[PDB]
């Protein structure tokens, strides 16, 4: 019975073994260079294998590092709060209000019904709705909400046969990929973008070119091209791309339209909470764009001479906190009080208060690798290197990030490589964004295994996909994504970000 | 129908009215001194009236202040993390593990059964158990858990008659008061202590005399004396204090002992999770005390020459994160995996992630009142004053804090007065602790109205108390608490804190 017991408690045994087996490195060295490497290896292993929760692992460098004589040092000019925390709080308020009233279901069903009834057009509508929802909501929640609806749609469309199996695989894969693809577009879409934004804001406080509007402007074309190419590739791989059929309704089309319509009525008539949430969401969609657009000069906002009147944090929370006071539900007296349309206990959830601890642990580990001699021990390997051109370094960095994120969680991968890429970016005397942006975009490209990211695991949990097919589709999707990211870096990101010219905010 | 509509939506109307009616102060002045006072008044009104959640109000100074031209300034030497955040995380892990397995119920029932069956001794046992539980758990949760048990106990003891009504009032009041009284003993007992600890750590980073062991050592005698005197006073007010009966069992005693025992079996036999949680809790009880005790020299811990080997944060989390990996519950396969005895989604709740935003808003408001001229406009009133002796300033400060906390939430009161008391403490050239400690202790003394603090509201929610009786008991309890706090400040806190001598960490 030992075999079953070992196979059950793999997590505890692996944690204990990983902790214990690296003790030779400190004990037979008694050197700070080895003692910091011990902590780095343990934390990296726990992050990549997911033995403990990511925040739990990130808390480790604050505890085991001081035991070795290495303690947090240096200082900061953080003052308090940030321009990013406020924007994040506002976006989370918006997402909570959208989710708790099931407005996202109405939006998704409306788009699916409106796009059309052609199966290729139906998959395109599913992908577009999922990406649009994942722009604001989280990838995990968006996928877990959209998947049941699509499963019902395919079950009732096929109820009117390997074709159904193939179509269901196609729609599962397209939803899984579109969640992440739409995550790239906005800063709040994915926790990886949150980690990159926080790290860049802390490490380069002078740099302020990174914000919601600029991020959307430089990420939207890449996401759109990737979405279209991925839809085409998925359609071609499973079904056949009938160009003539793309270009009088059959019985099947009428039946599927009826099914979609009756699901839409099953959602129910619109309510006051849904309409007020939609109005506030539309108001938030504006005043974020048209403030400082990259291409079109926007003078409607930020035309005031007063400083700080128009900024992302202000326009975010000044509207978001309205979700905490607008009367939604009243109430045999029932205390005769209304409902705030959002309760603070609901905002306590749905909020990235674990990415904060994660990036804090990343900072602690990076600062630990700034004293002693581990940093120099790693950097002396750069002496034989460094003759490689910048584009080549970009190529290896992007390929390594994409390869690692296939078998590791995206936040762990980004927090593991970003504090390594940044010093390398500053060493070669190149714009740090030139290195970080392709790597940050490619981190989310984890399109191969259910273990890669939660959306893929949720999609595979329905047990209607095979690993071989998922890998076959994801190889093409990842190749297309990497190609489009490289094309964007070479073509249009540089003029709007000045990637070729070294910046003033970067250190000498 | 206008009257009912107004009486229902008082919160929204009051928020709008408070925001709008103070616009004369900025508009007809156009002065930064008035524009900062406008924000201060609005935030203070929202904090004291609880129109919006406290964190929502604390977010306001980050939004409306920059609109007036006043922006966050200065810098900090925070580095990252703290010695307090790690300890708080460890204590919250311990509390979550205790609560989710219903160990606190077993502890409370065991103490109640063990203390005795005499009604005075029964109330003393209830008070002692509630205080001991509230030392680690939160006051709100401790009261909300203990109250049903005591209600059942009194209902079945009286089932074997105004005496039952009087005894039930007595036990309700004693639980309500003991929750807060036990909250004072430890730093993590009450959110007010968290706010004071965070503010003191940020404003005086050099000062390190404030930690778990020192806080317990200087707060335990005061809490114990207050508890004993409050028990005596509550017993005398409602029942009669029969000294002869204090000093052969009657039928009523046998019946109540049987009722307590059968409730104890109703709790159920002990489990593995409960025993492992108790073992880890006992281990955490040690190694916090006996590390650096105030009176008895403790050399069992902190005897290592290695720096940072023995500290509160390390001994807290090195044991707390064990709650995240110890196998509690296994699992027709059910994936054959164990349960970590704590899930990160459970630690996301039960955690003071709103006090962080609250103290951040307090810092933002205080820093706003450091530039322009509002600080000088308030401080020029100190020129006629300042001849008052230090003890007199203590007296007015403590009375004002106690009076305000009767009708306001304790965290709001402490975050409103602490950034005002600290500059006053530094101005008179006196130890800041001498001012802050009596005020911080007296802040929790809110023993009069259900609106004062959540434990009183929960106790009154059962509807077996009257406001007149609650006020009558709370006046005596508050007088006793204030007297004991003053006696402690005069007698034994000074030798262990050096309150009479100005400290080096305080600014010149
Ligand atoms: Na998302
Ligand atoms: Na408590």
């Amino acid at each position: 019975k030992f075999f079953s017991y070992i196979l059950v408690y793999r997590r505890f045994l692996f944690v204990v073994f990983t902790v214990l087996v690296l003790l030779p490195l400190p004990i037979v060295l008694h050197t700070k260079e080895a003692e910091c490497a011990y902590t780095l290896f343990v934390v990296a292993t726990f992050w990549l294998t997911e033995a403990l929760p990511l925040s739990v692992t990130a808390l480790l460098p604050s505890l085991m590092l001081p035991m070795f004589g290495i303690m947090p040092s240096k200082k900061v000019a953080s003052a308090y709060f940030k321009d990013f925390h406020l924007l994040l709080i506002g976006v989370i308020c918006l997402a909570t209000s959208i989710e708790k009233w099931n407005l996202h279901k109405r939006i998704a069903l409306k788009m699916v019904m409106m796009v059309g009834v052609n199966p290729a057009w139906l998959t395109l509508g599913f992908m577009s709705s999922t990406a649009f929802l994942s722009m604001w909501l989280s990838n995990t929640s968006t996928a877990a909400m959209v998947m049941p609806i699509a499963e019902a749609v395919v079950q009732q469309i096929i109820n009117a046969t390997k074709k159904g199996h193939v179509t269901r695989k196609l729609t599962c894969l397209c939803i899984a990929y579109s969640s992440t693809i739409g995550g790239l577009t906005t800063i709040t879409g994915t926790s990886t973008n949150l980690i990159f934004a926080e790290y860049f804001n802390t490490r380069y406080p002078d740099c302020r070119c990174l914000n919601f509007g600029s991020w959307f402007t430089f990420s939207f074309p890449a996401a759109l091209i990737i979405l279209l190419l991925s839809w085409i590739w998925l359609q071609w791989l499973f079904l056949g791309f009938n160009f003539k059929e793309m270009f009088t309704k059959t019985v099947q089309q009428k039946a599927c339209a009826e099914v979609i319509k009756q699901e839409y009525q099953k959602l129910g008539p619109i309510r006051y909470q849904e309409i007020v949430t939609l109005v506030l969401f539309i108001i938030m969609a504006l005043l974020w764009f048209s403030r400082d657009p990259g291409f079109v000069p926007g003078w409607s906002a930020l035309f005031s001479e007063y400083p700080g009147f128009a900024t992302d944090s202000t326009v975010a929370l000044l509207i978001g906190l309205l979700f905490f006071l607008i009367p939604a539900k009243t109430l045999e007296i029932v205390a005769f009080d209304y409902s705030p349309l959002i309760t603070w206990k609901e905002f306590q959830s749905f909020m990235p208060w674990d990415i904060a601890i994660l990036v804090g642990g990343g900072f602690a580990l990076a600062d630990g690798c700034e004293e002693s001699g581990l940093s120099k021990w790693i950097g002396n390997k750069l002496s034989p290197l460094g003759s490689l051109p910048a584009w080549l370094i970009i190529l290896i960095s992007s390929l390594m990030v994409t390869s690692l994120t296939e078998v590791a969680s995206n936040p762990a991968t980004i927090t593991l490589f970003l504090p390594i890429l940044s010093p390398l970016a500053e060493a070669i005397h190149v714009n740090p964004l030139y290195i970080l942006i392709p790597s940050t975009l490619c981190t989310s490209f984890a399109f191969l295994l259910p273990v890669a990211n939660p959306p893929n695991a949720i999609v595979f949990s329905y047990g209607h996909l095979k690993v071989i097919d998922m890998v076959k589709a994801g190889l093409g999707v990842n190749i297309v994504g990497v190609a489009v990211v490289m094309l964007g870096i070479c073509t249009w990101i540089v003029p709007m970000f000045d990637l070729y010219t070294y910046p003033s905010w970067a250190p000498a």
